[PDB]
């Protein structure tokens, strides 16, 4: 969807940045209402342009309440990817600044991410960058998945994407089959989801603190896993460990993961 630059008003202040460029807040004149938007603007000082168009192409095919919606793209001063705004920002930064969010509220948010991911798995897309920094909050009780720059639409005849090259990769969120065989499936996004849960219950702390990527691989190969975060319910730590199943075949899919979270969340809703 090609947008009209005259209908977009960008605020000068940056909200953040990545290798791509910056994220800025703006407003888009819709059919009637004005919609607040988050705009990804390329640095471009053609790989980044191709990558932004491929990201746009993925987001255009997705339609789920727990996935960030793309409004469209615009070619002006630079290439821009216009999305609905998630005002409260990334989940890791939010939890670092709001250390009193309850365990019930964290389960609600991670269950919303599992719903978005169950839908992505059903749609045969692999995220490949599923981490708390890429979970954006619309409200303190409404999370959405974003950042589809590494995402891939699976071929009709395969359950995984085989990467040709390898880097720069967020290794700490990657399953052993991604590191060892360059194979990315919805099951490897399940492994990432386990790391995301650990981050959420650790109030946005970095996983595998003080370790190099190679030491993380060595740790996992020995069957070792990160410990239970302080105050994290045993059932949630158990689910993290299940996500962290070394053998992809035995690892659950997002249908099993979302069902476990849903049932635990209803149990919690009952106790409260
Ligand atoms: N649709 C959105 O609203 C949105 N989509 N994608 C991203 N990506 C970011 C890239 C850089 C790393 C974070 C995140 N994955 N950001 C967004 N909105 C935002 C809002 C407030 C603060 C910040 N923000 N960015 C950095 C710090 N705060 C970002």
């Amino acid at each position: 969807v090609y947008l009209d630059r005259k209908l977009l008003t960008l605020e000068d202040k940056e909200l953040g940045s990545g290798n791509f460029g910056t994220v800025k807040k703006g407003y888009y004149q819709m059919k009637k209402v004005v919609k607040t938007v988050a705009v990804k603007i390329l640095k471009n000082e053609p790989a980044l342009k191709d990558e932004l168009l491929a990201e746009a192409n993925v987001m255009q095919q997705l339609d789920n309440p727990y996935i960030v919606r793309m409004i469209g793209i615009c070619e002006a001063e630079s290439w821009m990817l216009v999305m609905e705004m998630a005002e409260l920002g990334p989940l890791n930064k939010y939890l670092q600044q709001n250390r009193h969010v309850t365990d019930k509220n964290i389960i609600e948010l991670v269950h919303q991410v599992s719903m978005g991911m169950k839908y992505l798995e059903e749609s045969n897309f692999v995220h490949r960058d599923l981490a708390a920094r890429n979970v954006l909050l619309v409200t303190q009780h409404y999370a959405k998945i974003s950042d589809f720059g590494l995402s891939k639409a699976l071929r009709a005849d395969e359950n995984y994407y085989k990467a040709q090259t390898h880097g720069k990769w967020p290794v700490k969120w990657y399953a052993p089959e991604c590191i060892n065989y360059y194979k990315f499936s919805s099951k490897s996004d399940v492994w990432s989801f386990g790391v995301l849960m650990w981050e959420a219950f650790s109030y946005g702390q970095k996983p595998y603190r003080g370790m190099k990527g190679s030491e993380v691989t060595a740790m996992l190969e020995k069957g070792e896993r990160m410990g239970c975060p302080a105050g994290c319910p045993r059932e949630m730590y158990d689910l993290m460990n299940l996500c962290w199943t070394y053998d992809v075949e035995n690892r659950p899919g997002f249908a099993a993961v979302e069902l476990r979270l849903r049932n635990y969340y209803y149990d919690v809703v009952n106790h409260h």
